[PDB]
């Protein structure tokens, strides 16, 4: 109740294109639908161990330090996000998000008690046990930035002051690096160079500066674009994609197995498929040039690549195109259509895509970032401001 910024705001933002061949009710319409069937699948609210608490069901997963994952931190962010933009829609969306906010400082990091651990699981002794995800801290400080703006920070959370201690006390003192780039996570070193480019958030990384006043996020920012240049040009000339995860100064694709977490690491795998959604925003939001560069590449490369067929985007492509992949999930296959709408000469390409995505339904992690790149390519993810 009393949103500010209810569902639907669908805006507009300068020079970029939505799916034209139909309604803005139409695309809200698929949003709100979609939404419904996530949260019915996904939304979950059973701990034992923390009664109106909340959480993201994620995939089967083995047991963590004894523990059986139910969510992560990842899922956490993402849902967080998701609910308090579907505010004024579903009107139990506040309590919702405050339910997912208990939940992800009840589970705070074992290292930096300003972040989230990474893993939820149903057992006290799991509620500050594990450390925490760079990720999935980025996505659930910024949603309090939404939560701010949404509802404001006079009631029982103070949204802005809780995202301004995690921003600063958490994010900045644990993730980033020395060398202006993000670390892995507050078990990471403070020097370290790996990162991960799905971390490389730029719009949110807007909003944190925004609404701290810290430049530091301006020079992450600045860095991280550098560095997806740097490496680009050289690893990925033709194709403009980057690697799950990234190494050294200058950058270069991480080795495969890289901390065993999968034999594609050095590649564009499930991890790096996020990163033209990320980009993207950035020039959506804030209009910045160097975003459009780079996801006009992508996207003029995965369209010659798939002759203007959605349907024929693979999951994974090495850095020179080759395909890693056999199937069409929206996990790539959405944010490769977000990435694409700085150009109207790709209204064609962005409405086929839209016809892909707008019901595709198939387990939490592509279900969960094809909600959060609709919301975003139909206009409903709206840019929090001071």
């Amino acid at each position: 109740a009393k949103e500010m910024k209810p569902f639907p705001q669908q805006v507009n933002y300068a020079g970029v294109i939505k799916p034209n061949h139909v309604t803005q009710e139409s695309l809200n319409a698929s949003v709100r639908s979609y939404y419904d069937n996530w949260k019915k699948k996904y939304l979950k609210n059973d701990l034992s161990s923390l009664p109106g608490g909340y959480y993201v069901k994620g995939e089967i997963t083995g047991d963590a330090d004894g523990f059986k994952p139910l969510g992560t931190s990842e899922g956490q962010g993402y849902g967080m996000i998701i609910t308090v933009l579907m505010a004024g829609y579903d009107s139990n969306a506040q309590k919702i998000y405050d339910g997912l906010f208990k939940t992800a400082r009840t589970f705070k990091s074992s290292q930096n008690p300003n972040l989230m651990g990474w893993v939820v699981a149903d057992s006290k002794k799991a509620q500050g046990h594990f450390d925490s995800a760079t990720d999935g801290d980025l996505d659930i400080a910024y949603s309090l930035l939404l939560a701010h703006k949404q509802w404001g920070s006079n009631g029982t959370v103070n949204y802005l002051k809780e995202a301004q201690d995690m921003i600063t006390k958490g994010i900045k003192a644990s993730n980033v690096t020395n060398n202006n780039q993000l670390n892995l996570g507050d078990w990471d070193s403070k020097s370290s160079l790996d990162t991960r480019p799905s971390d490389w958030m730029m719009s949110h990384l807007r909003a944190f500066y925004e609404f701290t006043g810290d430049k530091t996020w301006l020079t992450v920012i600045n860095n991280l674009y550098d560095v997806y240049t740097q490496f680009s040009n050289k690893y990925s000339p033709n194709t403009g994609l980057i690697s799950d995860f990234v190494v050294k100064n200058p950058p270069q694709p991480a080795p495969k197995d890289f901390l065993d977490e999968s034999e594609y690491t050095n590649a564009y795998y499930y991890n790096a498929s996020r990163v033209p959604l990320r980009i993207v925003m950035d020039y959506a939001m804030y209009g910045e040039k160097r975003s459009k560069v780079i996801s006009d590449k992508v996207s003029s490369w995965i369209q010659n690549k798939t002759n203007g067929n959605p349907s024929k985007i693979v999951d994974g492509y090495q850095l020179n195109g080759s395909n890693i992949g056999s199937y069409p999930t929206a996990v790539f296959v959405s944010p490769f259509i977000a990435a694409s709408i700085t150009s109207s000469n790709n209204q064609k390409w962005v409405n086929s895509g839209w016809d892909w995505m707008k019901n595709k339904r198939e387990r939490y992690f592509s279900d969960s970032y094809n909600l959060l790149t609709m919301l975003f390519i139909t206009g409903n993810w709206w840019k929090p401001v001071p």
